[PDB]
């Protein structure tokens, strides 16, 4: 029914983890029948690629199944998804640049649902160490938990 799209740049680190974390939060709240999650990237360079092995490893250690095949955002995503969540500001403006005016209200910064971690973005962990991957999960656990609450309260 309600369809949620999580968007980063490559759809190999951040947004696959966002999808996995959000799926878990939804399952925890017994709302699996009501929500569908997906992820995509603003860029198609990595299209067809498995999630980054480090994110899969860190994901698993944190209790998540990170399992995605990278895909680019397509124009129909703006129509077909109910809400779209950008991992960082770059993703956010890219999405808005491509989004028809009538669907722009669907697009949010992931971090605008953080209530604990003070951060301006879900930082790209690709060129750092394992700590950067954990940081992404930290931010997602904060934001995704508050997001499910806002969705169920109808606050969007
Ligand atoms: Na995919």
């Amino acid at each position: 029914s309600m369809k949620l799209l999580f968007v980063c740049l490559g759809n190999i680190c951040r947004s696959p983890a966002a999808e996995a974390v959000m799926k878990k939060v939804i399952q925890n709240h017994h709302l699996t029948e009501k929500y569908i999650c997906d992820s995509a990237g603003t860029c198609s360079y990595h299209e067809g690629q498995q999630a980054d092995s480090r994110m899969r490893k860190v994901g698993k250690s944190r209790g998540y199944q990170v399992d995605s095949i990278s895909r680019p955002v397509v124009s129909s995503d703006f129509k077909n998804f109910d809400y779209i969540f950008a991992m960082d500001n770059d993703n956010y403006y890219e999405l808005l640049d491509r989004c028809p005016e009538q669907y722009k209200q669907k697009i949010f910064k992931m971090v605008d649902f953080c209530t604990t971690i003070k951060t301006t973005e879900v930082p790209d962990p690709y060129y750092g160490g394992e700590k950067g991957f954990h940081r992404v999960i930290d931010i997602l656990e904060d934001a995704c938990e508050n997001l499910i609450i806002k969705l169920e309260e109808g606050k969007l």
